[PDB]
């Protein structure tokens, strides 16, 4: 039988429950902010997921405020723990184009990947910024700092963006070469 | 409406049929090796999709070997000099279970990535291995040579895995730090 896509939401709910109360209104809101960058929801799915994670015991409410159950807590602590293989690579639309490449001219193939690249340096920009307002904290940053989740986040994205704009700047002085 | 998720695979079909005719046999075989690793098909959907692209006029088929038509050069081509937005962030959910490190202890943040750290190490070990193979060829690689597109996609794969290797390694440094 089929399963409810929203279930994508579930460690995300109780994860973000994991150092105390939160309303259904500080949920959505780290939903529509720094998760939903990395881990989107469709706004129309929080709530729904919230009541079925209620009901099956994970997450109890008080007024909303809702909190951790022992058993919701024991869910997010056996997810967190399991080891996992690493999940299929997911599919790029630029690196199919890049990889019919030979079905642009050298000007054609130019002018795609400096499409790319000024995109995505745009992209790490905003990541910059994300990353310094997250670093204008008094605390500083290590394993023991309540933001480390965080920094550990953005630090990802943008190494992962830096890392792609130096590959298509490679592909770019290769496509320009001497 | 809904439209017909095997309609994926419409521009690596194209794409494939660019230099040439290739048997069906030749396209799936595509797909279970170098394509499906970064655009993979179910196997169900291959034969179908083909069909639809052979009805909507883009391919052609003789005895069968398929090939592209005008029209199908012209679809390719068209998709292939578009600009489109970048997409929103893949869900990584190791990344999911970093932003909620603090559930973990030191110990256990280190396993975490630990285990992390050998599965992509690994599968690093395994680009490489399609790397090398590709670079067996005796033409030199450049913009020119007929694998060039190939070389786009290793390399690409190469560079995201050695950057999450590097990422890595630095979180488990600052979960041991001195």
């Amino acid at each position: 039988s089929a399963k409810d896509p929203m279930r994508v939401l579930k460690y995300a709910i109780l994860g973000l429950l994991r150092k105390g109360e939160l309303s259904g209104y500080d949920i959505t809101s780290y939903f529509k902010e720094e998760l939903g960058q990395f881990w989107s929801a469709k706004h129309s799915q929080i709530y729904p997921e919230l009541k079925k994670l209620t009901d099956e015991g994970f997450i109890t409410f008080r007024t909303k405020m809702y909190t951790l159950t022992d058993s919701g807590k024991q869910e997010l602590h056996d997810w967190l723990i399991r080891h996992q293989p690493i999940p299929e690579t997911v599919k790029d639309e630029f690196m199919l184009k890049a990889y019919f490449i030979s079905s642009l001219s050298r000007q054609e193939a130019s002018d795609l990947f400096t499409d790319q690249l000024l995109k995505r340096k745009a992209k790490l920009s905003d990541l910059q910024g994300s990353y310094e307002k997250l670093m204008a904290s008094a605390e500083p940053m290590s394993f023991s700092s309540p933001d480390f989740g965080h920094y550990l986040v953005l630090t990802k994205a943008l190494e992962r963006e830096k890392n792609y704009v130096s590959w298509l700047e490679s592909i770019l002085a290769m496509i320009d070469e001497d």
